[PDB]
């Protein structure tokens, strides 16, 4: 089956939210679209993009490697798509601003506006964890900000209650 998406709470009518690590949703449901959470370099050293690196055991990180030298660095609040692997159709590497390195929180509103390009995608909550974003700030602007359906995977239970809650409110 397509886009096989289970266990989801519908936040609103193209917004869902799972306690999950994207990793395993990605090995499970193989989406058309996988976002990940990258940086203008796309070096995938660690976090949500090292783990999905290692899942294609290094493909996503050689196949980055020759992207950057042809085409040079992202920017800030950009994006671009490259093979999804094993995991999916298609990877959507989208930079988030980090917050703690002194970048815009405002390009969180044109990171999210990347989604808009495709119909279905699985995705991280972009600028939270250690690029220092106020999580319930960014599940505010994806909700704002993507018009297509997105499931977001959160991998942990006390954050993705805290989300909920706030959302609900
Ligand atoms: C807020 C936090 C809860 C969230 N984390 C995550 N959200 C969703 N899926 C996730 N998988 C993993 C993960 C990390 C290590 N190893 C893994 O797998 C190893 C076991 N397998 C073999 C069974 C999976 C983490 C993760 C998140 C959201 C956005 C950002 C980050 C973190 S960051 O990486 O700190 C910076 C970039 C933006």
């Amino acid at each position: 089956e397509v886009n096989s998406f289970s266990g989801y709470l519908k936040l609103t009518d193209n917004v869902y939210i799972k306690n999950a690590d994207i990793v395993e949703e990605a090995k499970k449901v193989k989406p058309t679209v996988v976002v990940n959470a990258a940086n203008v370099y796309l070096k995938h050293g660690g976090g949500v993009a090292g783990a999905l690196n290692k899942a294609t055991n290094n493909a996503m990180q050689v196949e980055s490697d020759d992207y950057i030298a042809t085409n040079g660095p992202l920017k800030v609040g950009g994006s671009c798509v490259l093979s999804g692997h094993n995991l999916a159709k298609h990877c959507l590497h989208v930079v988030g601003p980090n917050v703690n390195k002194g970048e815009d929180i405002q390009l969180l509103k044109s990171a999210y506006e990347n989604f808009n390009q495709h119909e279905v995608l699985l995705a991280p909550l972009l600028s939270a964890g250690i690029f220092g974003a106020d999580p319930i700030h960014s599940l505010r602007v994806c909700v704002d900000t993507v018009r297509t359906n997105v499931y977001l995977a959160v991998f942990d239970k006390n954050l993705y209650d805290k989300l909920v809650s706030s959302f609900l409110e």
